């Protein structure tokens, strides 16, 4: 069976686990449980191709950045998450693409930039077009999601598998 290794990266609270847990189970996690490291496996049909996604839900907690170089080496596609209601989390995501490329040593790593928490449109600190621009300087897809939408999360993970197939 083909198998894809995806690392979900970002700062604390942005919604990494709520996005991953919505893909894997169809449920929205409301109670913030800070994450050390968690692996999930889910059989995916993208373009009608049956594969496995193995998903690495990292910690955005400052200490575990020691591990990040191992995660980047052991991983094929990367979902880079910011919360659009927190512009510091948008700022924390910009060095991370280039950190991905120092370890991988080539330019075209399959990445997607995600502005999560779009359902909280009142609280928005980061505009669509700031993210949209970052994604195009980075040459990657851009999505704004709400971990509350099964449909929005599903498209995110299906597009990471499409990205790992035209890499
Ligand atoms: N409104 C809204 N809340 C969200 C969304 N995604 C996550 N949350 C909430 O944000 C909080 C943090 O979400 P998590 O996904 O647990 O955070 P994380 O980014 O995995 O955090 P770390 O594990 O510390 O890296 C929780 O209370 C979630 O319920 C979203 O799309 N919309
Ligand atoms: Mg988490």
């Amino acid at each position: 069976m083909r198998e894809y290794k995806v690392v979900v990266l970002g700062s604390g609270g942005v919604g990494k686990s709520a996005l991953t847990v919505q893909f894997v189970t169809g449920t929205f996690i409301e109670k913030y449980d800070p994450t050390i490291e968690d692996f999930y496996r889910k059989e995916i049909e993208v373009d009608s191709s049956p594969s496995v996604l193995e998903i690495l839900d990292t910690a955005g907690t400052e200490q575990f950045a020691s591990m990040r170089d191992l995660y980047i080496k052991n991983g094929q596609g990367f979902i880079l998450v910011y919360s659009l209601v927190n512009q510091q989390s948008f700022q924390d995501i910009k060095p991370m693409r280039d950190q991905i490329i120092r370890v991988k040593r080539y330019e075209k790593v399959p990445v997607i930039l995600v502005g999560n928490k779009v359902d909280l449109e009142s609280e928005r600190e980061v505009s669509s077009s700031e993210g949209r621009a970052l994604a195009e300087e980075w040459g990657c897809p851009f999505m704004e999601t709400s971990a509350k939408s099964k449909t929005m999360v599903d498209e995110l993970f299906a597009e990471i598998v499409r990205q790992m197939n035209y890499a």
